[PDB]
């Protein structure tokens, strides 16, 4: 992979610089605010979400003051 | 990783017992804790973590009390 995503059954290797930063992501299984860089980069690899545009509009206007909780937070040591 | 086959030990080391997860599969949708049990509903019932857990669960679904009803595992996977 170009963005060095894994395939599934593989190693998800991510060092998190920013925890606690929220993200309004837009991918295959709809738009939902998720916490953390490495959440991120895990919801681009495994739903083909990218930050929306528009994070008012497909999330909540209030979606930077949604609470970090182990949902919205934890990556898989492996890709699903 | 693969979810075992029937008969087969199902072997997963616990990182997070505590996390609360409203899940929704074959048998509907509801809170489990552990990451374990996150992936044996996955496994037995085809339950996905939830993109929306206040409309499938609770609006408290993150502060549901963890119990041994909502978070073991059978050690053999049926």
């Amino acid at each position: 992979d170009n963005y060095r995503c894994p395939n599934p059954g593989d190693a998800f290797e991510c060092f998190e610089s920013d925890a606690t930063a929220r993200f309004c992501v837009s991918g295959k299984r709809g738009a939902y605010v998720i916490c953390s860089k490495c959440r991120r980069k895990y919801e681009f690899c495994a739903n083909g979400a990218k930050v929306s545009k528009r994070p008012e509009v497909e999330c909540r206007a209030d979606w930077a003051s949604t609470e970090c909780t182990s949902e919205n937070s934890d990556v898989p040591s492996v890709m699903k």
